[PDB]
């Protein structure tokens, strides 16, 4: 799984900490809210 600055899925490689994966259509990045 991803981390803080790293490419992410949302279909099947979600982000692993308290990240979100924007924009994710479909894939993106993990950003910190």
């Amino acid at each position: 799984c991803p981390g803080e600055g790293e490419e992410c899925d949302v279909e099947f490689n979600p982000c692993c900490p308290p990240l979100t994966c924007i924009p994710g259509d479909p894939y993106g990045i993990c950003y910190i809210i």
